């Protein structure tokens, strides 16, 4: 480790290493910290579920997703438990147990966020759908040109899917997938259009993905190397990035105050430009704690004078979620162009199509895949074949429905005991709702509590504003009641709710971007430049100021590389020595 | 990779890695296969709960684990799901569904059974409890002289305990570990002892310690390399060892076929000698797919020729499990030297202690620790200091008490949502039985099922023998009920309740160890070498023959340092080219 | 009405606890009946009074199109019929 | 019915139920009979179902029943966690 830095980046998930692909390849001398450890085996922030044996084994990963997410403020926990024996010690009161937050209101939280500290961040175990938002979801890059602001979106986005390998095509010989889509097309009368989920994935075999994650982006191998003989990078771990140093007049950051978890010692580096890429809830803390915005339960009567917005006007989507069952209807029509004598398992019994006929619905691969399913296992009742990938659909947020969906298998909410359900039949139905942002709705810091690493507790005041995003978050509720009956009943134990609010993971606006500090109440302009400063920049969702239900981070990517256009504007990399 | 080595070993686990330190070491050339993937960061094979992370978060590795136990044997799901909608696809039979083993009696199954397939195997997510067994627990390593085969233990132990880095002395500060202990010490009336767990750990800082692994063993580099320049070695994960091959007179391993399951090609690597560590269930299984033993379902009428015993006389053991509330007669005694005055919170409120009182009933350490905890959170009702280590407390197996304790906190059994008990009250109970081999219990492979490897389908007939390994496994249930109320009352949800059969994945005598192949019923002799063979060992808990309640791995390693020695005096290493 | 014969693995039970080898017959189930035909909800009321001691109490009568017919061939007979009944 | 055994922390003046009921229609395979060797607790033929939902319009309104019923619920309120559709 040196002391100085062309640009220090404080986080290794994908929209750090955005900056890291940026800046590393433009010859800067870069420097990556992150709190978290290296994780996902050589392959530096990998995703963890492309081992060969996740792949087979896919109902476990749900575990390693609960394993790293880890809770952002659990408020003290009032649960009444009265059948101790009597010689066991009894509280007298609900005190603050187990690193419960004694600043949270349970009422008003995001009891489902979450927060996770390994390299890669959340990109190491992330479901990879890297939609687009259209217009009505988007924050402005050019103010009063339509055009030129679509031209622009169009540029960035067309390189963040270039990062990511975004591609909807690896699921196009799904059965599965096909049934539900083909269905669901037909039923919405022109409508609404329905394709494949956008998935940041490159499909090795008919049995396997390599999932895209932050070492996709950048692989995270330390520079110069034999690959790259003249790029400058350190990825330093195990390092707690805790304040960077305002100068007087906030116009720059001096310093970066580290902490090595390994050896504890602390140490500050400096950097020509500063990159805070650490989650929507921890740059926000780092911030905070570096005397930004205002630490502690927040007041009108005294409001912050450096960055008044951060911290306010926070955004987190409302999500239903259920699960259905396949219908007769669908699950025949998987053979319908078969001909079927006799009973399975008898002499007599044959199951035949016609190559090529014209009265077919599918064509000749689907009919093979399914006649040599029900001659080849015929002590199995259903057609369709046992490794026939998941499927993955999506009719994507438009004004007349403003939620995105996802109607597909998601690796979480398996849960720890085997459907008795044959698997082929299930369908995973995830409707995302777009939220308001609010002054009222906050992200703040204790003063007193701090959280395991000795920084400033997060605590939320959020509740989901009560006209538009309420109703739209119950009309979407009904939609995916309505469009999921399409495709079967619900199954039993995964009936339409609305998942604890935060679960969702896709929080917003906490240090929102917009053109103006003032009149657009934010924190960051459109190059993602913190409002005052020459060379602080903050990237991630946390920048995202509108109402957004689609996945945030194709459109957090964008920014960032946006961002570091500028960056390569207007600082010069340092001699190679 | 080479087609040709001194040494082939397959499977990295903690068993595999001794094999690797002895022979790698001592000159060999070795290679290493692995079906699973490098997983735990740059230290290759390294114990999972190693980062900052989860020590700060030890909550969440329950997480970690239940992500890499993937069930042996899943029986065919009979549960009735008929709230489904009219509109879904429902059976009219229970079918083969999920993955069951429709090979499986579900009434004499080790349910709980459970593989980890990644580098490392069980030792990136163990307890690292490494007890030695005493001689009632124990195979013979010299059959007519106890004296001699005391010494051949104690000299086996000592070398295993080096490379585990066990230790007794890690948690001896812990206010909780000591009350723990000294309470059970104190009624036991001198009749039972009570001591810390032994733990394969190295404690790196009052709130670290360094969990040991595959990778303290051996650290699973490529050789040769800077620190080790003369040295051979090389891993090869993700390729899945499918058959050794015996030559006509079973007297000879000849090759070993292996898949790369990300090219998907298929070889065959040939070593002057075969080491299988691939597991109690795995072992097991690439021996039937090599022509050992006999592939399908049992019959009397026909037994194997080629080693008659593997698969049979395997053992688990009975596990029976609670968590107590910490007594209130307990949390006073912690802060028994203490002279309280007032009340917490008030102006007047005091806690002191006089510094050497003879009359204390706890040193100065302990007492300081408490009365600056009680006046520093006077909002807390505990005397206990929130970052106290947990209890680490055994008796170890005698006579009179023929099981293994752990009294202690696992990392296991945390489950989903946060305990409203306070964590220092808390205290696991975990009481593990010896099992009686016997023929019947069986460990035996479909000839027509495969698993998700294509490999013959593990399928368990066992039930715990109905005399003296049930009568005990009944006595040691009472025993915890008996010995756990001297601490506290049972935690509602942790019941005394035994774990599902196999969960506690201690299973032995898969391919079991003895002297004389007919007279003890037994696959390998005291080299670990299978008899008949000149050059193909096994590794693992799967050699050990005996009734046993203590954890295995120290006993499994401590036989294949006894292995290795054979080898050294029986093969020459290559000349170094 | 009608109980299938349970097929729920329990395999806590302690090694002494006597242990079945088989889903037997047990507690009262119904060998006759196929779990996934059947109606497992269906219930009998043995108290004078009947159900009608329980009951919600709701009474709608029946449009046309879920009535029988009192009357085969005159839709407006067999409304009047059912008006007064 | 379905109060259930814990009292409901949702405060009851709030709380609604939502019950709609589906027609079957009649088919002769869907049948009640009675065993010739079972007995019920009386020692009379113990009753047996042999039923599935008629598959045609029967299960299809069933289904559109279900969404009829989330639609119109929405109305008046979001659905209550441990009730729900
Ligand atoms: C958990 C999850 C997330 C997820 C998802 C499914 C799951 C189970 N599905 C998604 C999807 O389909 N589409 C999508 O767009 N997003 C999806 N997500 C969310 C997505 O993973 C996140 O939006 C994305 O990863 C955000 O990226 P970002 O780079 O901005 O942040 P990060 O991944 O959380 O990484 C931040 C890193 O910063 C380190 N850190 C935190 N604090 C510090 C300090 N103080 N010092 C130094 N480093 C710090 C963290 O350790 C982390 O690695
Ligand atoms: C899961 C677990 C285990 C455990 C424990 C707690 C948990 C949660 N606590 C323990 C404790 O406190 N004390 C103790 O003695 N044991 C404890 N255990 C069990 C312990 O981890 C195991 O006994 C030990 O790891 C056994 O070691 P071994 O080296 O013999 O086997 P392994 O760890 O399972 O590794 C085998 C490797 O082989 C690879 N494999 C399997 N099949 C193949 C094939 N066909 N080809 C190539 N490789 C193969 C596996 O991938 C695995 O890595
Ligand atoms: C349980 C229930 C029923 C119910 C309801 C809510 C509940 C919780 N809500 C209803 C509603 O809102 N509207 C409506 O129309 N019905 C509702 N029900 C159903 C209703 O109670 C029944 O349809 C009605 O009670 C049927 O009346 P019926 O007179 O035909 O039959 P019964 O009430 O079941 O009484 C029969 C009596 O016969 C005796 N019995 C049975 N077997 C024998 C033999 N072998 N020998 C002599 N006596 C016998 C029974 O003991 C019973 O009392």
């Amino acid at each position: 480790m040196d002391i100085k830095y062309d640009v220090v980046i404080v986080g290794s998930g994908p929209i750090g290493c955005t900056y890291a692909r940026e800046l590393v390849g433009a010859g800067y001398k870069v420097a990556m910290f992150d709190i978290g450890e290296i994780d996902s085996g050589l392959k530096i922030g990998a995703h963890k579920k492309n081992t060969v044996e996740y792949q087979k084994n896919i109902d476990k990963f749900v575990n390693v997703i609960q394993g790293q997410l880890m809770s952002v403020s659990v408020p003290v926990n009032t649960l009444v438990v009265d059948t101790l024996s009597p010689t066991s010690w009894q509280a007298s009161t609900f005190f603050v147990r187990n690193g419960s937050n004694p600043e949270q209101d349970p009422l008003r939280n995001l009891s489902g966020q979450a927060v996770t500290r390994v390299v890669g961040g959340m990109s190491t175990h992330w479901t990879c759908a890297t939609p687009r938002f259209d217009r009505e979801q988007r924050p402005l890059l050019v103010k009063d040109d339509a055009d030129a602001d679509d031209a622009e979106w169009d540029r960035l986005y067309t390189k963040a899917e270039s990062y990511f390998q975004t591609g909807t095509d690896q699921f196009k010989e799904s059965i599965r997938h096909n049934l539900v889509l083909n269905k669901l097309a037909e039923e919405y009368k022109g409508q609404r259009d329905f394709q494949q989920i956008p998935l940041a994935a490159t499909r090795r075999s008919p049995t396997f993905v390599e999932w895209s994650s932050a070492n996709t982006v950048f692989d995270l191998q330390n520079r110069p190397n034999t690959d790259a003989p003249e790029e400058r990078f350190n990825l330093f771990p195990a390092v707690a990035c805790e304040r960077v140093v305002r100068n007087a007049l906030n116009s720059e950051i001096e310093s970066l105050h580290i902490h090595d978890l390994i050896s504890g010692d602390r140490f500050e580096i400096k950097a020509d430009v500063y990159v805070l890429t650490a989650g929507a809830v921890h740059n926000t803390q780092l911030l905070v704690n570096s005397g930004f915005g205002q630490l502690g339960r927040p007041n009108p009567t005294n409001p912050p004078e450096l960055l008044p917005s951060l911290g306010s006007y926070i955004t987190e989507q409302s999500l239903v979620f259920c699960q259905t069952v396949m219908s007769t209807e669908l699950i025949d029509s998987v053979k319908s162009d078969m001909t079927i004598r006799g009973t399975p398992g008898e002499l007599t019994y044959s199951v035949t199509y016609t190559p090529g006929a014209s009265t077919n619905k599918h064509p000749d691969w689907w009919n093979e895949k399914v006649k040599n399913h029900m001659m080849q296992h015929q002590e199995d009742p259903l057609p369709i074949p046992f490794e026939d990938p998941e499927p993955q659909v999506t009719t994507l947020f438009q004004p007349s429905h403003p939620w995105h969906t996802q109607i597909h298998r998601d690796a979480f909410s398996y849960g720890a005991v085997q459907q008795s359900i044959d698997s082929r039949l299930i369908v995973d139905w995830r409707f995302f709702g777009r939220t308001e942002p609010k002054e009222e709705n906050k992200l703040w810091f204790s003063d007193k509590i701090t959280d395991a690493y000795n920084m400033p507790q997060p605590t939320f005041d959020f509740r989901f504003p009560a006209g538009r995003t309420s109703k739209e978050a119950e009309d979407m509720m009904t939609d995916m009641c309505v469009m999921s009956a399409k495709i079967g009943g619900f199954l039993p134990g995964s009936l339409p709710q609305f998942m604890k609010p935060g679960l969702v993971l896709h929080l917003g606006g906490t240090h929102r971007m917009g053109f103006d500090e003032k009149e657009d109440n934010c924190c960051v302009n459109t190059d993602s430049r913190v409002f005052g400063f020459k060379n602080l920049f903050l990237g991630g969702c946390g920048n995202i100021p509108t109402a957004y239900g689609a996945n945030p981070t194709l459109t957090a990517m964008s920014l960032a590389i946006k961002s570091c256009e500028y960056i390569k504007q207007n600082f010069t990399p340092s001699p190679f020595t």
